């Protein structure tokens, strides 16, 4: 039985923000739960390079979340029209912005393994005051009636140098309002 | 005859950053190229906030860029894609990574005019050492054969506070590496 196939996710800067951002703003016009999006990068050494994301609609039942959707269509569409115009990126798995695992996230993930077979989920601490940024976990098979749990995978905010000085200077150019 | 629609420009973090990056990433794999896209926002008081913002598919050509392509289609698409998702945002404008206007930037500008007939072009600084991020402009008519110039419009990077402290913690939290 093989060990994963991802061992470390690293999720960039700018996926962050995104997310984060999207999450504030829906927060502002009443959201009143997590949010679910996809994860785009590239795999080098069971590393997973997590560069782009993107929200799906995405509702579920909040007295019982086995009654969950996600369209897929959207994130196909998403997916195609990203690939139209980004540097080869792949759907690398999903997130959301937890605080932690739902009990449906198992399912989704079985989704968004239609995407892409090893698929990460991440969930992406969006308080402000929290906590480590990411936790990353890949579903994982228990056999018994054989059951899946998510594994956690290390995961840490990364970015390549010229990428970090960039996050650096937007930091260093940002004006105080605001609405 | 009326002073503009727009008088100031707050480009959010976030939109420097996905631009920047998308830019850095598309130049990874060879792009030669400006890139143009779409952006979101909302306006209050002859101020435009720019707070999201997507590339869309753009060639022209480098003979004579009076040949050139943005595909509405893909925009109205994407734009549509994000309202599903998105707190309220509007077409506000527009934006390319330049450096500088490019004679073709005025007939673009009209076609980005149907979606937002006060559509602002921020042209978005992407060299690592450069510069004041942000250029923003406006179409604004000359009559004489009537011609169209554009107008610079005061533009800042801008952040609510609680988004910057975000934008800070994006910052506290980066790892190197990268690849």
């Amino acid at each position: 039985m093989p060990e994963l196939a991802v061992q470390k996710v690293v999720v960039h800067p700018l996926v962050l923000l995104s997310v984060v951002d999207h999450f504030n703003r829906i927060g502002k016009v009443g959201n009143q739960k997590r949010v679910v999006g996809v994860l785009l990068g590239s795999w080098q050494k069971k590393v997973l390079d997590v560069s782009n994301s993107f929200a799906v609609p995405f509702d579920e039942d909040d007295k019982d979340d086995s009654v969950w959707f996600l369209d897929h269509d959207y994130l196909e569409n998403m997916y195609g029209m990203f690939k139209k115009v980004n540097a080869r990126e792949r759907i690398v798995g999903w997130y959301h912005t937890g605080p932690k695992l739902h009990k449906n996230d198992i399912a989704i993930n079985e989704l968004m393994k239609r995407y892409c077979p090893n698929s990460v989920l991440v969930i992406i601490d969006v308080k402000p005051k929290d906590g480590l940024p990411t936790e990353a976990y890949i579903s994982v098979e228990e056999v018994h009636p054989t059951s899946k749990t998510f594994e956690h995978v290390t995961s840490e905010i990364g970015a390549e140098e010229a990428e970090e000085v960039g996050v650096e200077h937007l930091l260093r150019d940002i004006k105080d309002t605001t609405v």
